């Protein structure tokens, strides 16, 4: 069971505004936090979590 273990601990992770890899949301709302950033690390970031 290779499951939550993690689960309690808060990580910080830095990213460069590559292109097709992270990108800022295209909405007119000003996002907060993980919801203003999106792409495929992004993807992979929300699976790993
Ligand atoms: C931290 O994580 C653990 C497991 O990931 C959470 O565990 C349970 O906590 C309750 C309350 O003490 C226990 O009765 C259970 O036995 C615990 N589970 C296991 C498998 O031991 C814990 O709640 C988390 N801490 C938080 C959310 O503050």
């Amino acid at each position: 069971n290779i499951t939550d273990s993690l689960s309690n601990r808060s990580l910080i992770v830095t990213t460069i505004l590559e292109e097709p890899y992270v990108l800022f949301k295209k909405s007119d709302k000003p996002l907060y936090g993980n919801d203003r950033f999106e792409g495929y690390c992004i993807d992979l970031l929300r699976e790993l979590s």
